């Protein structure tokens, strides 16, 4: 039934000959730069792990702790802080090149290695038995950007991942801020990478993204803005020019940076969150605001393909990009399902149905 | 009304993923004992069909000339994880049937073990088709084909009459008429069954009853006796099945002939208990079947689930299940070794 719709239906939907396979949540928020609610599916206030795709409030933290400028990191050492990335040479050559700015050592880092976010680096590393370390970590950006604000304001390198240590106290009160929210309202776990790392209400990581672009949009129109302001414009900047340091060859966040050569920013979480910074376009304005645009993305059951998808269709339905923009993404958008002998046997669906564009006031859209 | 049933995993006690789940217990005639979810949700049962395939193949006038051992049915029966020993198997039984590779329609693909596929990709190895998870399968449909004297070019094709001997005997097990089962394609390109989730369980309690019957002398059918035989094969050879480390082989292992447990993709399962104390006290006086699909298809909540499944119908023992361990309560420890997070099981099973 058409008429009775519900958020608790927003679906991604994967089928063999049209009978159901498996069937997947879908959460979104889309949000002005102020943060009002624009568009959503399912509960786009779902308390939420941002995972990864709180990286660039982390950098913004890094960022503004005094003394950390005199290192001298340039966009693209922005962008690694700001990255999940898949590890490759260029990667661990310039988180080697960091750590030497603030002539720290890789034994200073406490994050470990793991397998490499891309299939093709881990398979070079499989034919050489080569065992990741900490400098291969796909956050090793963020923890070098931690010791070099650990030493710039004289606090011990030892410890600056534990949350005590006033290093990840800034991180804390930053992401805080970026959200609109009392500290009571971030919930802290532990990362992958062994760091502090928040949840909060989707829609507050879509508001950290439309306010990242919006500080891009006043920087490129030459207005006055605060130190804030300026450090997000910077990141801002450092993603968009440098998308393969946030990712790598092949990653959903470098390819989808690239087709949009500097309309948007992305970012993965994991466990399938994603955020989006849209500057102001002839896109944004047909949405509704004469704003920048966040966006924010969860798959409730945490499957990674689903979430490209999901993604790459949702900037279609909200008109963001052309099809030949989009198109660099046609293998994510619509995943392969060709089985072994190279028949295709399924496909993608999207029953889910973006709110906020309608309907009979007595339907409920009850955020689930 | 189907209730809201979920896996949930959570970091450091906040939320992370959330997985439905469906399951259905069954006794032997397929009378619903506990449910979780929709215990009726149409559903690919994928491998998890792969036994009511071996039954077709074992029923196929002449099969039983080519020497099949149990090991071998074990095989017709397996997801396996591609291992140099079930390469070498499927070999045994092309030979068997005086086939070749090149007669088996099915193609290669990445191992369903990990450790595996570490190792083919140091060597560089490309796979083929007698590394098919599915490779036995394959060749005992191929020797159905042979033994009625069928072409074998095209035995995977819907119009073959290996495939409709298949496509009657899954609707047979599962008391369906032919229209209330549907068709999609595999990976392995064979014709590949849905139906409601609880006949998933049917066929198993069936095949457990079938054991139980031949162990227990009675005048069974040919269909019994070979159920009976499926059974055997699968918890006599359960490494066949599977392979090392794989969900099913532990199981079967730990289980030592009360029950056979089957994985099929997208994170279904289908488990046949023989009778026992635990299924007395659940109320059925035959053998059961446990059958479950995690609606969003992740394969270690699906583990996690059928584990705690277990633990609360009572099935096996403390110190049996304690060798599924690390399925039940999968490890949540980060590249530094701390411990991030877990898994709960807010569901509850309704009878």
């Amino acid at each position: 039934d058409p008429f009775t719709m519900t958020p608790s239906e927003d679906f991604v939907v994967t089928d063999r000959g049209g009978i159901v396979e498996n069937s997947h949540r879908v959460h979104a928020a889309v949000v002005d730069a102020k943060g009002r609610l624009l568009y959503a599916l399912g509960n786009p206030t779902r308390m939420t792990l941002a995972r990864s795709a709180a990286k660039p409030a982390q950098a913004l933290a890094i960022l503004e702790t005094e003394g950390v400028a005199g290192y001298g990191f340039d966009d693209a050492d922005i962008a690694l802080m700001c990255a999940s990335h898949s590890s490759e040479d260029r990667h661990i050559a310039r988180t080697r090149a960091m750590l030497s700015k603030i002539k720290a050592e890789e034994a200073d880092l406490r994050c470990g290695g793991h397998p490499s976010l891309s299939e093709m680096v881990n398979r070079s590393w499989i034919k050489q038995d080569f065992i990741p370390t900490a400098v291969c970590s796909n956050c090793s950006g963020k923890h070098v950007g931690m010791l070099a604000g650990a030493r710039a304001i004289g606090a011990g390198t030892d410890g600056y991942h534990l949350p005590d240590h006033p290093m990840q106290g800034r991180v804390k009160r930053t992401v805080a801020e970026l959200c609109d929210l009392d500290a009571g309202d971030v919930e802290w776990g532990t990362d992958g990478a062994n760091l502090p790392t928040p949840a909060f209400p989707l829609d507050r990581l879509g508001r950290i993204y439309a306010k990242l672009a919006s500080a891009a949009d006043g920087s490129d129109a030459g207005e006055g803005q605060s130190t804030r302001c300026a450090a997000l414009a910077h990141i801002f900047r450092a993603m968009a020019r440098h998308p393969e340091m946030v990712a790598g060859e092949g990653r959903y966040c470098t390819m989808l940076m690239r087709a949009f050569d500097g309309a948007l920013v992305g970012k993965l979480g994991a466990d399938a969150s994603y955020a989006i910074g849209v500057r102001a376009s002839d896109a944004t304005r047909q949405l509704g605001t004469d704003g920048a645009l966040g966006i924010s993305v969860k798959i409730e059951d945490g499957n990674l393909e689903m979430l490209y998808a999901v993604v790459t269709e949702l900037l279609e339905r909200l008109g963001i990009g052309s099809p030949d923009v989009r198109s660099q993404l046609a293998s994510f958008h619509h995943p392969q399902r060709v089985n072994t002998m190279g028949v295709t046997t399924g496909g993608v669906s999207f029953p889910f149905k973006l709110r906020g564009s309608v309907d009979d006031p007595r339907l409920a859209a009850v955020a689930r």
